[PDB]
């Protein structure tokens, strides 16, 4: 991920097959021909799409051109969160499904994972940085973890994690309108201000596949997640 600052983002192509379907997903997503209700309805929570991009003396090197959902924060408080209860693919091995299921095998139980977060504190003008350990250290916990993103301006930021219950909802309505696409190992990007408030998009779509039914196990996620943070206002 370059940050470009025009707003928008770079972010390189993982190997293949994980970049390539990526690409053909946004792909899919933001044809321009595109009269797909699914599918429109699903560029409202997905960073803008500005098309391939490639280095002037580099072609092979391949980017996805995104909006910076961060762009519009002076001081963006920023948390990735991975959704869904099976981080590996229908077409996983058993060695592939043994790797992603020994990262955090609480991810059946809990259904989200958190990726990381930089969080900046007022108090002493400087950002707090949680990597992959953090979340994957997690367990049933869960709640105060989430939590600790929402600690800014001298307080908890209640504001902040209502904002995030009813833009998730949103996200939450669509997997219940739609059983064209399943989505492991993708994310959720929250974002609010740490200086019309909140920003959540889904994010990293290397492992999105056509499916016939309900995505069950990003719904369980979603589900939780909101639960945990409807939690938090009690606090
Ligand atoms: C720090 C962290 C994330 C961002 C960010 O802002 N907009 C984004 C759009 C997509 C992605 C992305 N897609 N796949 N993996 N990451 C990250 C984005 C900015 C700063």
């Amino acid at each position: 991920i370059l940050q470009h600052p025009d707003g928008t983002v770079l972010k390189q192509l993982q190997p293949p097959p994980r970049g390539p379907r990526e690409l053909e997903f946004y792909n899919m997503v933001y044809a321009a021909d595109c009269f797909d209700g699914v599918l429109l309805e699903l560029r409202k929570y997905l960073p803008k799409y500005y098309g391939i991009w490639s280095p002037p003396t580099a072609p092979n090197d391949l980017y996805l051109k995104l909006e910076d959902v961060t762009h519009k924060f002076n001081k963006p408080c920023i948390m990735d969160v991975k959704i869904g209860q099976k981080s590996y693919d229908p077409f996983a091995s058993s060695e592939k499904i043994q790797q992603q299921v020994s990262k955090y095998p609480l991810m059946e139980e809990i259904g989200f994972l958190v990726l990381g977060m930089r969080v900046y504190h007022v108090h002493s003008d400087s950002y707090e940085t949680e990597n992959q350990h953090y979340g994957r250290s997690l367990t049933k916990t869960i709640k105060d973890g989430v939590s600790r993103f929402f600690h800014n301006g001298y307080c908890l930021r209640k504001d902040a994690v209502a904002a995030s219950i009813q833009k998730i909802e949103k996200i939450l309505q669509w997997f219940e309108n739609q059983k064209q696409l399943n989505f492991y190992a993708s994310s959720l990007l929250f974002v609010y201000e740490g200086s019309g408030e909140v920003e959540v998009r889904m994010i990293d779509f290397a492992h999105v596949f056509p499916s016939n039914t309900i995505d069950e196990g990003y719904v369980y996620g979603l589900k939780h997640l909101i639960s945990v943070l409807r939690s938090i206002l009690d606090n």
